[PDB]
C-alpha cells in the first residue's frame, strides 16, 4: 500500500500536522492525478474534481515538489480574497514548520516580507498579474518555479477571467520563446468539468486528469407538489410534511424540519436578501413553537449558541435584530448585506453545528467551503432569471459532510410553473470555456486584447509586430481557433495614437511612453486611464487641500452598482454639505440642478457626455460616504445617513482601497509627487477606516480600528510604545474598553481572550519592532 502520505515520504511536520487534520489518507484518483507521467517531474498539470473530493491536496504536495527539490517560489492563485486569506493560513499553519515562508497579495494587503524571502505567494487573479508585470519589469521570472491555479474555469466571460489567461499566456510565451528562440515554470490549474477541458490542457501543454468521484454520494433531486423527482424524472418519494406550517405553501420549513429531527444541518439557498431573512424568521418561529409544543424535541447545545450572539453583540456592527431572534434556536442567514465579521462568525457556527439551518444567498455558494446534509433550493428562478448551471453545481456540491453523512441531499423546490426549468438545470451541463479576447461584431479591439498588447510591448517582451504575432499564437484564443492577426493591429493602432507606446522606424519599433509605463505599472485600464490622467491633472490646476473630500474624489473608484442612491436622501444633504466640500463639488463637477432633476424623476444617459455627468455625481456621493468612513463615522449612523448597508460600506472599502493603491503608483510612475505625497495615506487608511494617528498601532494585525483606537485612547499611541506596554495594561484596557466566552474576533484565528489577545498583540508589536529593525 503506498496511499498512505507517510509512504508518499513527504516532511514530518506536514505530515504530522495532515495527520492532525485527518488526512491520513489520500484518495485513488488523487494518486493517480499525481502518478499520472511527467506531472511528477515538472510538466503542467490539470486536473478536475469535485470540489468535496478534496481536490487542493494533489495542489499541496505538488508545491512542496517545487519549494523544496528547487528552492524557487510558487504563487497560488485564489479568486477571491476571502478565499486567499483562509487558503493563506491554512497554508502558513501547514508548512511555517519546514522553513517555507507563506504571505499573500489580495486586495489592498501587502506583506512586510519583500518576495524576494517568500516561498509561497497566496494572490488573487488581480494581484497576482501585477505580481507578474513586476517580475518582467525586474527581469526576475527566473525566480519563479511554479504557479497554482485554483478555479481555472474563471478564465472566460468574467471581469478577473482573462486576466488569468493574460497572465498564464505571458508566462507560457516567455517560456517557451527563451526554449524556441524541464518546463521551467510549472502550471497547476484546477477546474469544474469544463466539456471542452482537454483543449486548456492542449493549450497549457499540460496532462489531463478528470475524475467525477466523490466521497459521499449525491441525491440530487427535485421536488413538486408533493412528488420528490429523480433527475431521470423517477418518483423519490412522495413528501408527507412533517409539520403543519400555514404560513408558507412549499412546505420549505417542514422539508428542513424533517431532517433536523435526525440532528443534521440544513442550508437553504434562497433568491434575495429579503427572502433569507423572511425565511429564517418563519422557520425560527417554527422551531420556538416546536420547543413548547413538545415530532421529536431539538436539543441546541444552548450554551454554545449564547457565545455566538455574545460574539455578534460586541461587533461594531452589533446583533443584527433578526439574528437576535433566530440565532438563539440554531437558526441563521448568510447574505450580502451582513459584515465579513457576521458572516465569518456565522460560517464559524455552522461549520461547528451550533446553527442548525442557514437561508443564504447564491453569495456564498463560492466563497466558502461549507458542507451541509441538505441543500434546499427554493426556486429555480434567481435574480429574474434562471440560475446558472455554474452556480447551481457549485450549491448541489455543497451536499453531504464528508466522513459525517452516507449519502448528501438536494432538493430544488420548484412551482408547476418551473419544472421545465428544473429539469434543465437537473440534467444540464456545464457550457465551454471560452476567452474574452474574441473580439464581438461590431468591436474593432478589447480591452483585454489592448491590456494583452501594452503589457508586452511596455514590459518589451515583445517589440516587432513579428513578436506580437508570435505571442498571439500562445494565446488561449489561439488554441480555441486551433481576423486574430487585425486585432493585433486595432489594439497597436489604439496604443499608438493615445501614445501609450511610440513606433519608431527599424518595420516599425514600438516602445512606450511614460504613459504607457505608469498605467502598465499601475494596473489600470488603459481605455480608463485617458479618463484618469486627465482628472488627476485637472485637480493639479487647483487642489482644494482644505478637507480630504478633493482627495477622496480621485481614489474613489467608478460607480458598480454598489448601492442604490436615494437621491431625495442626497439632495437634502446637498444643503448641509460644509461648503469646504461644496467648494470640492463645484471644482470636480456636480451640479445642483442635475441632483434636482434626479430628485424630480428618472433620469438617464442616451450619450457619453450624459454617462459621465451621472458618473460625476455618483463618484461624489460614494466619496461621501468614504469621507464618513475615513472618519470613524460608525457603519450604523453611515447606514442611516445613506440608507448603504453594512455589507455594500464594507465593500466600497475593498475597491477603494485597491484603487488607492493603483492612483498613487499611477502618479508615482509619472512623477506627480505631490499628487502621490497626498494619495499615499490614503490605502491604509481606507482600508482600515481610520485617522491618521491610528495608522501606525493598525500595522498590528491584530487592531481593527475598534481596538486601534482604545489603545490610542488610553495612550498607547504608536506600536513601539505599544510593544513596551505590560500585558496586563492592555488586557484591561481591552476588558473596559471593548463593553471567558471567546470575547474578541480576530479573522485570522478563532475568537480569543481578553488574556491570549492582549499578549498576542505586545508580542506582535514587539515583532514588528525586529522585522523593521532588521
Amino acid at each position: 500500500d503506498k496511499l498512505l502520505l507517510a509512504n508518499w515520504g513527504l516532511p514530518k511536520a506536514v505530515l504530522e500536522k495532515y495527520h492532525s487534520f485527518g488526512v491520513k489518507k489520500m484518495f485513488e484518483w488523487q494518486a493517480e492525478c499525481l502518478l499520472l507521467g511527467q506531472v511528477l517531474e515538472g510538466k503542467n498539470l490539470v486536473y478536475s474534481a469535485p470540489t468535496s473530493a478534496g481536490k487542493t491536496l494533489v495542489a499541496e504536495l505538488l508545491i512542496l515538489k517545487r519549494v523544496l527539490e528547487m528552492r524557487k517560489k510558487a504563487l497560488f492563485i485564489l479568486p477571491f480574497v476571502s478565499v486567499a486569506k483562509e487558503k493563506k493560513y491554512y497554508l502558513q499553519s501547514l508548512f511555517q514548520e519546514v522553513g517555507i515562508k507563506v504571505d499573500g497579495y489580495m486586495g489592498s494587503t501587502s506583506p512586510s516580507r519583500h518576495f524576494s524571502s517568500l516561498d509561497i505567494a497566496v494572490c488573487t487573479i488581480e494581484r497576482a498579474n501585477g505580481l507578474i508585470n513586476r517580475l518582467i519589469e525586474e527581469n526576475k521570472m527566473d525566480l519563479l518555479g511554479m504557479v497554482v491555479v485554483d478555479e481555472l474555469h474563471m478564465l472566460g466571460d468574467s471581469h478577473r477571467g482573462y486576466l488569468l489567461e493574460l497572465l498564464l499566456t505571458k508566462i507560457c510565451y516567455i517560456t517557451r520563446k527563451s526554449a524556441s528562440c524541464s518546463n521551467a515554470v510549472q502550471i497547476v490549474g484546477m477546474s469544474a468539468t469544463l466539456p471542452n477541458l482537454e483543449l486548456v490542457a492542449s493549450w497549457l501543454n499540460a496532462e489531463l486528469y478528470h475524475t467525477d468521484f466523490r466521497p459521499v454520494p449525491l441525491l440530487e433531486s427535485v421536488k413538486v407538489g408533493n412528488s420528490i423527482y429523480d433527475s431521470s424524472m423517477k418518483l423519490v418519494r412522495e413528501f408527507e410534511p412533517m409539520l403543519q406550517v400555514k404560513g408558507d405553501e412549499d412546505h420549505v420549513v417542514s422539508l428542513c424540519y424533517e431532517t433536523i429531527c435526525d440532528n443534521h444541518s440544513v442550508l437553504l439557498f434562497c433568491p434575495s436578501k429579503k427572502w433569507c431573512e423572511k425565511l429564517a424568521d418563519i422557520i425560527a418561529r417554527e422551531f420556538y413553537n416546536l420547543h413548547h409544543q413538545a415530532c421529536p424535541p431539538v436539543i441546541l447545545e444552548q450554551k454554545e449558541l449564547l457565545e455566538v450572539m455574545d460574539q455578534l453583540r460586541r461587533l461594531p456592527s452589533g446583533l443584527d435584530s433578526v439574528l437576535q431572534k433566530t440565532v438563539p434556536w440554531g437558526v441563521a442567514f448568510h447574505h450580502a448585506g451582513l459584515t465579513f465579521e457576521e458572516r465569518d462568525i456565522i460560517e464559524g457556527a455552522f461549520r461547528q453545528g451550533l446553527i442548525r439551518v442557514l437561508a443564504a444567498t447564491s453569495t456564498l455558494s463560492s466563497g466558502v467551503n461549507l458542507p451541509a446534509r441538505r441543500v434546499i433550493i427554493r426556486t429555480p428562478i434567481f435574480g429574474g432569471r434562471p440560475l446558472d448551471i455554474l452556480t447551481y453545481k457549485q450549491m448541489v456540491g455543497r451536499a453531504g459532510r464528508k466522513g459525517v453523512d452516507t449519502v448528501g441531499e438536494s432538493i430544488l423546490i420548484c412551482k408547476n410553473s418551473e419544472k421545465s426549468k428544473g429539469i434543465a438545470l437537473l440534467q444540464g451541463s456545464l457550457k465551454p470555456v471560452r476567452s474574452c479576447l474574441q473580439r464581438r461584431e461590431g468591436e474593432e479591439v478589447t480591452g483585454s486584447m489592448i491590456r494583452a498588447i501594452l503589457e508586452i510591448i511596455v514590459g518589451g517582451v515583445a517589440s516587432t509586430s513579428q513578436d506580437m504575432h508570435t505571442y498571439a499564437a500562445c494565446t488561449f484564443l489561439a488554441a480555441s481557433m486551433k481576423v486574430q492577426l487585425g486585432a493585433i493591429e486595432a489594439c497597436v493602432m489604439w496604443l499608438l495614437e493615445n501614445e501609450f507606446i511610440q513606433s519608431t522606424e527599424a518595420g516599425k519599433v514600438y516602445h512606450p511612453t511614460h504613459l504607457g509605463s505608469a498605467t502598465l505599472s499601475s494596473s489600470l485600464s488603459p481605455a480608463d486611464t485617458l479618463d484618469i490622467f486627465a482628472d488627476l491633472q485637472r485637480a493639479m490646476k487647483g487642489f482644494v487641500l482644505e478637507n480630504d473630500l478633493h482627495i477622496l474624489y480621485l481614489v474613489t473608484p467608478m460607480f458598480e452598482d454598489w448601492t442604490t442612491i436615494d437621491w431625495y436622501r442626497f439632495f437634502c444633504l446637498w444643503e448641509k454639505l460644509p461648503t469646504s466640500m461644496k467648494r470640492v463639488a463645484e471644482l470636480v463637477g456636480v451640479e445642483e440642478g442635475f441632483l434636482a432633476r434626479c430628485v424630480k424623476g428618472k433620469v438617464v444617459a442616451r450619450t457619453e457626455r450624459q454617462h459621465r455627468q451621472m458618473a460625476i455625481h455618483k463618484r461624489f456621493f460614494t466619496s461621501l460616504v468614504l469621507l464618513d468612513l475615513i472618519s470613524e463615522v460608525p457603519l450604523r449612523e453611515i447606514n442611516q445617513k445613506y440608507g448603504c448597508n453594512r455589507g455594500q460600506i464594507q465593500s466600497l472599502q475593498q475597491s477603494a482601497a485597491v484603487y488607492a493603491g493603483m492612483i498613487t503608483v499611477f502618479s508615482n510612475r509619472l512623477g506627480w509627487h505631490n499628487m502621490e505625497l497626498l494619495l499615499s495615506q490614503f490605502q491604509k487608511r481606507l482600508t482600515f477606516g481610520i485617522q491618521r494617528e491610528l495608522c501606525d498601532l493598525v500595522r498590528v494585525s491584530l487592531l481593527n480600528a475598534q481596538r486601534a483606537r482604545v489603545l490610542y485612547a488610553s495612550g498607547f499611541h504608536t506600536v513601539a510604545d505599544l510593544a513596551r506596554a505590560n500585558i496586563v495594561e492592555v488586557e484591561v484596557i481591552l476588558k473596559n474598553a471593548v463593553p471567558n466566552m471567546r470575547t474578541i474576533w480576530v479573522t485570522g484565528r478563532k475568537g480569543l481572550t481578553e488574556r491570549e489577545a492582549a499578549a498576542l498583540i505586545v508580542e506582535e508589536a514587539r515583532m514588528i519592532l525586529q522585522q523593521d529593525l532588521v
